[PDB]
């Protein structure tokens, strides 16, 4: 099982399929895929947990990675049984996700709170509660309430993509702190990120 607030499960939220891979709602997938490549963690088919998952060493810690393949609004159907099976408490979970309420190039580490309208988080919090950590990857908000689906299922223009990519890269450099349980320092250093 997990141990205290040493992060040992990192989840990236998104939708399956090439048609969604470049969309804003897959920001969490981008982060976790890049993290897996950085540390040489194999992301392999995990049909039992309706996802793609991996396990490997990050800075001397045994960490699991998970990409639900359920579609976004059914993400809990992967995350919940996976975390329960491996006895990973929410306090040891980091979920990376797109955040409508923040600008592209803004990234923050948050502990607790609600789903903020995010349909992936909405499927997870009812089951494990809110006390997991979140890597909120800013994607911006569309023109109004009605445009949300068109925004999150859109491919960002190059400038916004560059801003997100830089923020994601910064966060990758701070995962060492997270797997070491240094959540306060990680929060300070992630939240301080500026693109320019």
């Amino acid at each position: 099982g997990s141990h205290m607030s040493n992060i040992s499960l990192i989840v990236g939220l998104g939708n399956p399929g090439s048609e969604y891979a470049q969309t804003r709602h897959n920001a969490g997938f981008w982060f976790v895929e890049q993290l897996a490549d950085k540390y040489g963690i194999t992301l392999k088919n995990d049909p039992k947990f309706h996802g793609i998952s991996g396990r490997g060493n990050i800075e001397g810690h045994d960490v699991r990675l998970l990409l639900p393949m359920t579609y976004m609004n059914r993400s809990g159907q992967s995350v919940v049984p996976f975390s329960k099976f491996y006895q990973i408490a929410p306090e040891a979970i980091l979920i990376a996700h797109d955040e409508l309420d923040m600008n592209p190039g803004v990234i923050r580490l948050k502990t607790g709170g609600g789903h903020g309208g995010h349909n992936g988080l909405r499927d997870i919090v009812p089951h494990i509660g809110p006390n997991f950590h979140r890597l909120r990857i800013g994607i911006g908000h569309p023109g109004s309430k009605e445009r949300v689906s068109g925004h999150v299922l859109g491919k960002a223009p190059s400038n916004e993509q560059s801003l997100m990519d830089g923020a994601i890269d910064h966060a990758l450099s701070k995962v060492k702190l997270l797997v070491q349980g240094q959540v306060p320092q990680a929060m300070n250093q992630i939240n301080a990120y500026k693109p320019a």
